[PDB]
């Protein structure tokens, strides 16, 4: 019949997508033209020492460093946490993939606090674990108490928790993180969108609990999503066994040289975040007097809104995809009724209110 | 006690490697003046094109297109292969194990031919499925009685099997791997280094056989193993569900980008490729002379040496290292006694037979 595991065949099937030059061309524009506020990427793009290092790339030749020792240095003393701890992948979605693969045998349930980043619940799939969800409060913040019950009932192995949370922006408390580290439990916390509150990173924490791991990405602030290069810390009970069972090469010398280069330039990455910061309050003021929008509180780069006044989310989505406009909707029950808009430069702020007001 | 699975945690202690350009300062020289024939890369690099598109990156800030379509366009014109049969990953190293995922419950057992490519019994312990060794004769060909017999007593799922071998160069031939295709086991051919041999790719042979897929890579002949961008022919019938099953964005946009471009340029990639297999004539020559080297027939980018008794294959490689050249020597018990010679530019050569003749 078939050499795949019929787990997989199971998936639903797999639903094609057009990149975004394909729906610039279809509208007849650049795809620098489009305004693409759908997946919290950053416009203004990394530091110049990055595009200057890209081209200058003298070994192109020959296989990356497997331990990433330059960058894994380079990022102990961004972190203040020994290089020992330092895991790099490529992109934090191949560590979150790593994690589950290499603690969850099949059959294993792992925790999910929905509406959250949609990778848990795609990676748990893949590698053939369970999902337990215990979905966050109206206010976005976690269920702890519940977590505790469904923790203790159904023995799970991982919970994976995101904070500055995707799609809301809402951070997890000091005392609700540290109530699920008593538990027997494996917990992944998710700093994608860390910088761009004021709150501190926790990666030294898993010196003290060896049941943290503390996921970070370039992805976001640092604006090298294209690139594919994370991080992360771990525990060295668990690090040493990643070593052990990770695969050599699969971030590239361009991802490598990339982060690297990023971090020389500190002042750049300061300023591109509080340029973001700034525009998030604007964009924030903006969503909020849209009649049919109601927007959530955020420490990240982008912002939920509630879709209400019986307005589509999805005709709304495709509406603004039509004038080049990319925001997120969502297919799933849990957000079908929300959008959330990534935080741009203020130009793109302008173009997208000028095309609500359009559609309004 | 521990979160890791137990499968993983009976893997062998990480080894550390010292990067390339540390272990270049440690025998005093610049990088670019290393020798370094251990790793079967590309020493003239890729086409122009590709450091002139990775110093142009438009959007470094946007995540990759999952679907590599103008990869897999010009990887369809490349081979003649629809793309719908063809799939990117992040190397050639990233298909081999999403092969194993989507294919292997923990407790399957895969065929493996060695001595080969480590990478295949590395997937498969990290996978949790168990290999079935059918060791290859001593001039490195094929047993395939002994697969065809393992393969029916112990219905093993898949069979991975490399053809140019890696680390002695020999080809498949076409009628053992039929052979092997007529039973009930999925087989991936992996081609790394077909171009550097006459032979033509057998990505054609997917569409008639849906038990074969076929691997390539960009990280040889083409000069791209740091850009990490491979390729494999995959039949209709698998190849949807890898689509549904694959990570999204392991390819980055610096390998589409660049893969897009060497394959710009099939006049570079075939005058590299010419110029690697005529020094690879004179090397084996070279070689042979060498009174401690036996080395084999190849249809690769590199020639492997039986080294005679009474010379250590480890100091030899460390006393070549000293002078500034490296080839690749083995730990294993399978190989210790061997090691492996990349080809390189002319001049690599002179550098590395002063060196022999200087030990
Ligand atoms: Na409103
Ligand atoms: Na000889």
């Amino acid at each position: 019949d078939s050499f795949i595991r019929q787990h997989l065949r199971k998936l639903a099937p797999y639903q094609p997508i057009l990149p975004f030059e394909v729906l610039s061309s279809r509208l007849g524009r650049k795809p620098e033209d489009i305004v693409k506020l759908d997946a919290n990427e950053n416009p203004y793009g990394p530091p110049p020492e990055v595009m200057e290092a890209l081209g200058s790339i003298r070994f192109p030749y020959v296989y990356p460093d497997p331990e990433s020792r330059r960058l894994r240095a380079a990022l102990a003393q961004d972190s203040g946490l020994e290089s020992e701890y330092i895991l790099v992948g490529c992109g934090a979605d191949e560590l979150i993939d790593l994690i589950m693969r290499c603690v969850l045998d099949p059959g294993d349930k792992i925790v999910d606090c929905p509406p959250t980043f949609t990778m848990y619940e795609f990676d748990a799939a893949v590698n053939g674990a369970l999902v337990i969800k215990v979905p966050r409060r109206p206010d976005f913040s976690l269920n702890v108490e519940q977590i505790i019950e469904v923790v203790k009932q159904e023995k799970p192995k991982c919970i994976f928790l995101t904070s500055p949370n995707n799609p809301d922006g809402s951070i997890i408390d000091d005392d609700d993180l540290l109530k699920i580290l008593e538990l027997p439990i494996l917990v992944v916390l998710d700093e994608a969108y860390i910088e761009f509150s004021t709150i501190e990173s926790k990666m030294s924490w898993v010196k003290k609990h060896d049941n943290l791991i503390v996921l970070r990405t370039f992805s976001k602030r640092a604006g090298l999503a294209g690139l594919r290069v994370g991080y992360g810390a771990f525990p060295l009970s668990i690090i040493k066994y990643l070593w052990r069972a990770k695969q050599p090469y699969n971030v590239s010398v361009a991802a490598e040289i990339s982060a690297c280069a990023a971090l020389q330039n500190p002042t750049y990455l300061e300023n591109v975040k509080d340029a973001l910061v700034k525009e998030r309050g604007r964009l924030f003021d903006l969503l909020k007097a849209v009649p049919f929008l109601k927007p959530f509180p955020s420490h990240s780069n982008f912002i939920l809104c509630e879709v209400t006044s019986g307005v589509d989310p999805k005709k709304l989505k495709e509406d603004l995809a039509e004038m080049g406009v990319m925001i997120r909707h969502y297919s799933n029950k849990e957000l079908k009724g929300y959008v959330r808009v990534s935080v741009g430069k203020p130009e793109h702020t302008d173009v997208l209110m000028n095309c609500i007001s359009r559609l309004s």
